[PDB]
């Protein structure tokens, strides 16, 4: 029937869902390929696309949109899974292509697009090596203007001791997401870096598939969608709070995992960071 996730109950979103917060008037804005609209579990509330060639931006090839989509908030009934912003208002913007589609030029209007509709949670769980001058330009206009902005930090590991976090992850207005198991062992694919926030749920984590389907993802981009929405719903019981008062709640009271430079902070805990 319908489905609690590992990593959902092990953070605790349910402990601010049974207190009746869900971000029922919270925006995220999934930055990604895209957002199956008839799937069963989602209600999407609207989008657009940042990719030349892709009219719809409800047309998901690459699924990671999708997949991603579901810890933030699958469903609320008796089919699938269930979501960690489960009430959040949730815009699909595209800036992916499919196949794997880079264009930094896409990723910025994708913000763009957000700033201009008031989105109050930013989520990329993409990122790269290279950065750019403009993307660490707009990436602070989000948090200026109010919104937080939430990354995957990367899927790379050690390299010596200099850092794997990518970009946007690695520019400080950003919180960068690593992954951890049910254990809070750090996932072997986990970047490393003094630019790691803190860490989530990234093995195992299953979520929303087009075709009226589920599956499972390891991902540094499979925690960061946990991250966003402990916040969602941070921001629905003090939707008043600041995009940084925000920050500060969630770095500050998690679970120490080990130290900062494979861990951050440790683990967010929504119920410590809500109140």
């Amino acid at each position: 029937a319908q489905s609690v996730p590992y990593g959902v109950s092990q953070i605790k979103a349910p402990a601010l869902h049974s207190q009746g917060y869900t971000g029922s008037n919270v925006k995220v804005a999934v930055i990604d390929s895209g957002i199956d609209s008839s799937h069963p579990d989602l209600k999407v509330a609207g989008g657009a696309s940042m990719v030349p060639s892709e009219t719809p931006n409800f047309q998901d090839d690459n699924s990671h949109g999708t997949h991603v989509a579901g810890t933030v908030a699958a469903l609320n009934n008796s089919i699938g899974v269930l979501g960690v912003a489960p009430s959040s208002a949730l815009y699909a913007v595209k800036v992916l292509g499919d196949a794997g589609s880079g264009q930094y030029s896409w990723i910025i209007n994708g913000i763009e697009w957000a700033i201009a509709n008031n989105m109050d949670v930013i989520n990329m769980s993409l990122g790269g090596p290279s950065g750019s001058a403009a993307l660490k330009a707009a990436v602070d206009k989000a948090v200026a203007s109010g919104v937080v902005v939430v990354a995957a930090a990367g899927n790379e590991g050690s390299t010596g001791s200099s850092s794997t976090v990518g970009y946007p992850g690695k520019y400080p207005s950003v919180i960068a997401v690593g992954a951890v198991d049910s254990s809070n062992q750090r996932a072997s694919f986990s970047s490393v870096g003094p630019e790691l926030d803190v860490m989530a749920p990234g093995v195992s984590i299953q979520s929303t598939l087009p075709g009226n389907k589920y599956g499972a993802y390891n991902g540094t981009s499979m925690a960061s969608p946990h991250v966003a929405g402990a916040a969602a719903l941070i921001l629905s019981k003090h939707p008043n709070w600041t995009n940084t008062q925000v920050r500060s709640s969630l770095q500050n009271t998690t679970t120490k995992l080990g130290d900062s430079f494979y861990y951050g902070k440790g683990l967010i805990n929504v119920q410590a960071a809500a109140q």
